């Protein structure tokens, strides 16, 4: 009675679609970053940089750096009588716990993307060495956000990065960009959307009053994914069934000067 697969193919597919739909609904960075992969679950180490080209033998060693790929996961539990009822009474199965686990995993992925981990030697878009900086200014009065975005665009342009550009902002700035004033009547969010072709987005992971403008391109930054978010069975403990939702990816920043941060 221990078995290997407590569910059927249709239930497996339905759970996987639920998880992937939650992940695609929740993730933000995948709208601004390119994908290198999937490479496979057996790949654990990835290069970080780009390859640059007598009377005894010679020894050659690669000058590139390498990094290991981490894993993100979250667990949940299912009931054997519920599974039996679903199988015998021809009812659909409930996947709310799987949806919540996928949402938590997506939140953790976004946190790792935007801030990384200093203890493990991981860098984020907001803490990378070599990025450009633009003073925030005063967004309470009209014009500050547009001026800051224009200045950031100019500074990115002067370093040989010509766009198109993407903008990510904190909830406070995003809400401040939608204010209505007397005889101003034009949305700074609309003007910034017109200016930035790749898009303007809001993320709750950003803290306080902060924002980032990035120049897209595979030769500046990307995301290497070994295994996309998926669910697995951990084996029956007692008679209930445990499952785990997990994924594996890493962020590679090759040109730090394509990122500008607005205080």
């Amino acid at each position: 009675g221990h078995a290997e697969n407590p569910l059927r193919e249709e239930e497996w597919a339905r759970l996987n679609e639920t998880v992937i739909q939650v992940a695609r609904r929740s993730l933000v960075g995948r709208r601004i970053l390119d994908i290198y992969g999937p490479l496979g679950a057996g790949v654990q180490t990835v290069p970080y940089d780009e390859f640059q080209g007598q009377e005894t033998a010679m020894v050659f060693t690669d000058a590139r750096k390498f990094k290991t790929i981490p894993i993100i996961y979250k667990d949940f539990l299912l009931h054997w009588r519920d599974i039996e009822a679903a199988r015998t009474h021809n009812m659909p199965l409930d996947v709310s716990a799987a949806a919540g686990a996928a949402a938590l995993c997506a939140q953790q992925e976004d946190e790792l993307i935007f801030y990384g981990d200093a203890r493990l030697g991981y860098e984020g878009l907001m803490t990378a060495n070599g990025r450009l900086t633009v003073p925030l200014g005063d967004w309470t009065s009209p014009g500050g956000g547009f001026q800051a975005i224009v200045e950031a665009t100019r500074k990115l342009n002067e370093q040989g990065h010509f766009g198109p550009y993407a903008v990510v902002l904190s909830p406070r700035l995003y809400s401040q960009l939608h204010r209505i004033y007397e005889h101003h009547h034009v949305l700074e969010i609309e003007t910034i959307r017109q200016l930035a072709s790749d898009g303007v987005y809001q993320s709750n992971r950003l803290r306080g009053e902060s924002g980032v403008v990035v120049s897209t391109g595979r030769e500046n930054m990307d995301l290497a994914v070994s295994m996309d978010m998926v669910a697995a069975y951990l084996g029956a403990s007692r008679m209930n069934h445990p499952f785990r939702v997990l994924e594996a990816l890493l962020l590679r920043i090759k040109h730090p000067d394509a990122i500008c941060t607005l205080e």
